[PDB]
This record gives structure tokens, sequence and C-alpha cells, in this order.
């Protein structure tokens, strides 16, 4: 038995206890590269806390087995200067990460797929424990973010995955695909970066209308 609840800034330090255990570990991108320590996805994943959108799933001891952080998205100013996450990275692993993101969003703004809305949800860290996958922790958590999108008049949720694994688990969820890349076909200076195995494929952003 487990609640979902929203995720307060004071639950950081538990929110990223729970994801070195497995995220920072078996996300197929991490796992792929041998992450590590990485305070820069720490601060990566701590960072839309604040935006009070992002729920934990809770064990009845009170244990966080699953979290889905989630940030508000703003379509681009008129005037917009886009920066790549990439550039303010330092740690190495993790930057070939945020530059695969920059070059997905390069080839693809999820604002062009939807040009009469102004605010997205974006879904940014899924992970769930091990010992409590295969049980729908995933959708419940999802789920929940209907509520908040309900509540703020958002119709769109996108959520990049890093896999064709996981968006599998977001089709189930309702979601569809808006943008894929096959890591074979990432070649950003000429060379494959990501090889992972055959079946994870590559990125494919998912999107639902709620
Ligand atoms: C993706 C992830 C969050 C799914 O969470 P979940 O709560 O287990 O989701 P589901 O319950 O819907 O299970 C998804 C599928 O996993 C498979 N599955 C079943 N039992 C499982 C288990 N014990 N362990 C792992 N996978 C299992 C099934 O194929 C299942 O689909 P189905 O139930 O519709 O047949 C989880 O696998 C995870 O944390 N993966 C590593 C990090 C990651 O890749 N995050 C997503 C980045 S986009
Ligand atoms: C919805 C979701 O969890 N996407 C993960 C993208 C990702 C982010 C950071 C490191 C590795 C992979």
């Amino acid at each position: 038995p487990y609640t979902i609840e929203l995720i307060q800034p004071e639950d950081g330090e538990a929110v990223i206890a729970m994801l070195k255990t497995f995220f920072f570990k078996d996300d197929p991108l991490n796992t792929f590269l041998d992450l590590g320590e990485c305070k820069e996805l720490e601060k990566y994943s701590l960072k839309p806390l604040p935006d009070n959108c992002s729920y934990k799933a809770v064990n009845k001891k009170g244990e966080i087995i699953g979290v889905f952080l989630n940030g508000l998205m703003r379509r681009p100013s008129p005037d917009d200067v886009p920066e790549k996450a990439a550039d303010s990275c330092e740690h190495p692993k993790f930057k070939k990460i945020l530059s695969l993101m920059d070059h997905v969003e390069e080839q693809f703004n999820i604002f062009d797929v939807y040009p009469d809305e102004e605010l997205i949800l974006d879904g940014k860290i899924l992970s769930v424990d091990t010992n409590y996958r295969g049980l729908g922790i995933a959708g419940r958590l999802t789920e929940r973010a209907y509520e908040y999108m309900r509540e703020n008049g958002i119709n769109v949720y996108h959520v990049l995955c890093s896999s064709h694994y996981s968006a599998r688990v977001m089709e189930k969820l309702g979601f569809h695909e808006v943008f894929r890349m096959q890591f074979a076909d990432y070649k950003p200076q000429g060379e494959v970066v990501f090889k992972p195995a055959a079946p994870h494929v590559g990125i494919q952003v998912m999107a639902k209308e709620v």
C-alpha cells in the first residue's frame, strides 16, 4: 500500500537519496555512461521542485518508493535567446546527456505542435524503486499530475523518454509519440555517442492532451 503526495522542497534530500539509489544507476543513459557521482544531476533534479507539481509515491513506512519530477514549461518569448543546457555543465558524462537533450530541442519544439498553448507540463525525472515496479506506480504518479493540470488549465503533458522501454509505459498511460531519434542516428560530431542495448532504440518524446 502506498500514497501519492506533493513533493516539498524540504523533501529534497530524501528525493536525491532515492534517485541516487535507482535512477542515477538504472536510467538507460545513466547506466550506459556509468554516471557515478553527479552533483549536476542532483541540481537538475531539485530544480523543478518549487514549481509545486512534482509527486512522490510513499510506502506504509513513509519511505519514498517513486517520484515523478515535473516542471512548467513556457512557450519561448518571441525574442527568446535559446541556451544550450550543456554549456553550464562541468560533469563530462552528464554533459553528454544534456547535449543530447539540447540536440532534441534543436530538432523538435513541443510548442510547434501546440501553437495555442502557453504553458505545458514537462515530466523531467521518473523513477520507481525496483521492488515496487510493475505495480502501476508510474501510472498513479502520472495521474496525479492530471489533477494539477486540471486545476491550472494546462492541457499538454510532455515527457522525454530515454528508451523505448519507458516510452511504452507512457503509451500504456495514454501518451503518444511526438518525436523520436534513434541512438544509432545521433551523431553530433560525426560519430555515435550512445550505444545501449538494441531494444532501447533511442529517445521518444511523448505527449498527452488531458
Ligand atoms: C520506467 C519506470 C518508472 C516504470 O515504473 P513502474 O511503476 O514499474 O511502471 P509499470 O507498473 O507500469 O510497469 C511497467 C512495465 O514494467 C514491466 N514490469 C513488470 N514487472 C516488473 C518488475 N518487477 N520490474 C521491472 N519491470 C517490470 C512490465 O512490462 C510493465 O508493464 P505492464 O505492467 O503494463 O505489463 C521504472 O521501470 C523505472 O524506474 N525505470 C528506470 C528509470 C527510467 O528509465 N525512468 C524513465 C526515464 S524516461
Ligand atoms: C521522464 C524521465 O525520467 N526522463 C529522463 C531523462 C534523463 C534525465 C537525466 C539523466 C538521464 C535521463
